[PDB]
């Protein structure tokens, strides 16, 4: 136990750049904002003693300070004031141009026209020859290049000004299904894109991809320090995504990246709170079976300040330990899984959504 063992035994290795990781506890991340409002004392305390490595959101604190890069940029420094080598990534989406950060502010109805040169990086819907939007906020075209220029260095912007330790990056699709015959395009425009960011942020800066486990982002994935496995909806929790999962949280691990398995019980079949603890053991068994060193857990049921960050679910506390090896598939094309951790067994069947973990 010298060193982080991957589950085929190779030798993870870390970059020096990389957040905290043991095997202790379940290793944490967390993800969360709120437009309203930053966090209390309290609750940078609460979620510091739980987590190395956590993401400020789209929108924190953007009723209060006026731009949510400021609401990272305040997150981040209250949570590095308890812990400073606590990894705080700034949030931006590649293909939504929310219009949360002062970065983003000119990608409204009403100021976009004054800003020719940003409104020529948009999707056009060729429909109406008008701008693609959803609820009039815009799309960013990665297959054009000056778009990712700017993009790029205005993600590194906000990493700088925000003093986070590097990015979270939402989305890898490029609006694909929008110019279906250049989806390969639009794939490889996004690893360029990706490729731009990973060099402007300079050393030291963490790049996560969301979803980008995805076929459609292995262009991107490469220059990618960690992928998140984001569970938005049903599918993605079957018993055949799962197993993907866990094959991928393999093969992530292997090329010495990190994975963050985030599951919002907001997608779960079944009040969020009660139902999020009493299921935390089921999807925390999800994880351990395919956990890696360097791959991060993060629950609740949504996206916000208030969607499970500062709620205890035991199960996340107690002692796990590193795993004695990798899972156990206990029948050949059957669904119950085990696998065994110094201080935990873990039980489940991925088929039926029943799991028992038995904390030594």
């Amino acid at each position: 136990g010298q060193h982080y063992l991957n589950s085929d035994g190779s030798r993870f290795v870390p970059k020096d750049f990389y957040p905290k990781f043991s095997w202790d506890t379940t290793p944490m991340y967390y993800m969360f904002g709120d437009t309203t409002r930053l966090l209390e004392p309290e609750e940078v305390e609460f979620i510091a003693e739980r987590t190395d490595f956590l993401c400020i959101e789209k929108s924190h604190g953007r009723t209060p300070l006026g731009a949510a890069e400021l609401g990272a940029k305040h997150e981040a420094a209250a949570f590095k004031k308890i812990k400073p080598d606590m990894k705080v990534l700034f949030y931006f989406n590649s293909a939504y141009a929310w219009p949360f950060t002062s970065y983003n502010q000119a990608f409204t109805r009403n100021k976009i026209d004054e800003h020719p040169k940003l409104k020529s990086f948009l999707i056009v819907d060729p429909k109406t020859a008008e701008l693609a939007h959803r609820r009039n906020v815009f799309f960013f075209d990665v297959l054009n290049p000056e778009l990712r220029e700017w993009w790029s260095t205005t993600v590194a912007k906000g990493v700088a000004e925000s003093g986070c330790d590097g990015a979270f990056i939402d989305q890898m699709h490029g609006f694909a299904w929008l110019r279906a015959d250049k989806s390969e395009d639009v794939q490889k425009a996004m690893g360029e894109m990706m490729a731009l960011l990973k060099r402007k942020m300079g050393p030291d800066k963490i790049l996560l991809g969301n979803n980008a486990n995805q076929d459609i982002a292995k262009d991107a994935f490469p220059v990618m320090d960690a992928s998140m496995f984001e569970h938005y909806n049903e599918k993605l929790l079957s018993k055949e995504s799962l197993l993907q999962d866990w094959d991928d949280m393999l093969r992530i691990a292997q090329a010495g990246k990190m994975s963050i398995f985030r599951i919002g019980v907001e997608s779960d079949p079944r009040d969020q709170p009660v139902l999020a603890k009493e299921r935390a053991e089921y999807y925390l068994a999800c994880y351990l079976i395919g956990a890696q060193p360097y791959s991060y857990f993060q629950y609740g049921w949504g996206w916000t300040l208030s969607s499970g960050s500062l709620h205890e679910f035991p199960e996340l506390r107690k002692a796990l330990g590193p795993p004695k090896g990798a899972y156990d598939r206990t029948t050949p094309d059957g669904w119950e899984f085990t696998r065994e951790f110094e201080h935990a067994s873990v039980w489940v069947n991925t088929e039926t959504g029943n799991a028992k973990i038995t904390w030594r």
